[PDB]
C-alpha cells in the first residue's frame, strides 16, 4: 500500500510555504513516514519531489553521518555482511532496519537549520 500520487501532491502542498525541517513539515513529514511505512527508495523519491539537489545533498551528507554513528556502534538487526542498511531496509523482511531508517532520515531532515 504504497502513497499514490493525490497523497504526495497533498504532502507537499501542505507545506509549500514553510522551511525545510520548521515544526509545520516536521510533523507532517513524520505523519507521512510513520503512516505509509515505506523503504528507503520511497524515501529517496519523496526526497526529491520536495527539496531541491541543495538540499538534498545535505540531507544526504547528514543521513549518511546519522547512519554511520548509528550502525558503526552496531545494531540488534544489523548484519554487516549482507549489504549497506540502504539495502537492508529495502527488503520487506527487515522491518527494523526499515523503522531504523526512517527515524535517521526524519531526524538528519530536522538537522538542517
Amino acid at each position: 500500500r504504497p502513497w499514490q500520487m493525490k497523497d504526495l501532491q497533498a504532502i507537499k502542498q501542505e507545506v509549500s510555504q514553510a522551511a525545510p525541517g520548521s515544526p509545520q513539515f516536521m510533523q507532517t513529514i513524520r505523519l507521512a513516514v510513520q503512516q505509509f511505512d515505506p523503504t528507503a527508495k520511497d524515501l529517496q523519491d519523496l526526497l526529491q519531489y520536495l527539496c531541491s539537489s541543495l538540499v538534498a545533498s545535505l540531507h544526504h551528507q547528514q543521513l549518511d553521518s546519522l547512519i554511520s554513528e548509528a550502525e558503526t556502534r552496531g545494531i540488534t538487526g544489523y548484519n554487516p555482511l549482507a549489504g549497506p542498511l540502504r539495502v537492508q531496509a529495502n527488503n520487506p523482511q527487515q522491518q527494523g532496519l526499515r523503522r531504523e531508517y526512517q527515524q535517521l532520515w526524519l531526524a538528519a531532515f530536522a538537522a538542517l537549520p
